């Protein structure tokens, strides 16, 4: 069970930090709003480590309707697949460490692979509408799989076992403006369990 910490992922922002009961901060008004007026319950963002599904996810798995939830199994549509604008983090390309926080599941005897997708370098981010596959790469920027469970097999992959975090450094493709990260966790074929992670970035405008 876990979700992207750093860079704050949507579950991060809307689930760990903020509660739709009882928020401290407007960043997840929208988001926590748009999804009760499409019927979904306030008490599903206590689920914010349980974007979930049992197979290979997106490298093999290519028909699923939504994107962050990934017609996963303990709601579908996901909180974090309601169009918003949701909160956005100023994000950098190039060499970035992922920070997966696997703490109320820290499955790491059987973790396999770390993988990231970007949103097509002309995505134009439309926070009325859910993400489509036809807004995202169609392969992953990232991808660092583990003999099951021996971090030392990867020089990419590290088990922060005080935390209970999966820290992956990437190379993040040049990109510039709002752009989202869709990214998942695998263990391996015991069980197939997978999670699913969205994260919203600001590249902002910069050239040499
Ligand atoms: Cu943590
Ligand atoms: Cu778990
Ligand atoms: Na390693």
């Amino acid at each position: 069970h876990g979700y992207i910490e750093s860079p704050p992922s949507r579950q991060q922002h809307c689930g760990a930090e903020q509660k739709p009961d009882n928020p401290s901060s407007a960043k997840c008004d929208e988001a926590f709003a748009n999804y009760r007026a499409a019927g979904g319950q306030n008490s599903h963002w206590y689920n914010f480590m349980s974007v979930v599904a049992h197979h290979e996810g997106r490298k093999v798995v290519k028909g699923t309707e939504h994107v962050c939830g990934f017609d996963g199994e303990t709601w579908n549509p996901a909180p974090y697949d309601t169009p918003a604008n949701w909160p956005v983090t100023s994000f950098n390309s190039g060499q970035q460490t992922f920070v997966w926080d696997i703490s109320y599941g820290p499955h790491f005897s059987d973790t396999e692979e770390l993988v990231f997708y970007i949103t097509k370098p002309g995505f134009s981010f439309d926070p009325t509408r859910e993400l489509t596959w036809a807004d995202f790469e169609d392969q992953p920027f990232c991808d660092e799989s583990i003999v099951p469970g021996d971090f030392s097999t990867n020089s990419a992959v590290e088990a922060d076992m005080a935390n209970s975090h999966i820290n992956v450094t990437c190379n993040v493709p040049s990109r510039s403006g709002r752009h989202v990260i869709f990214a998942e966790w695998g263990r391996n074929e015991h069980t197939y369990e997978r999670f699913f992670s969205c994260v919203d970035v600001d590249f902002g405008w910069s050239h040499p």
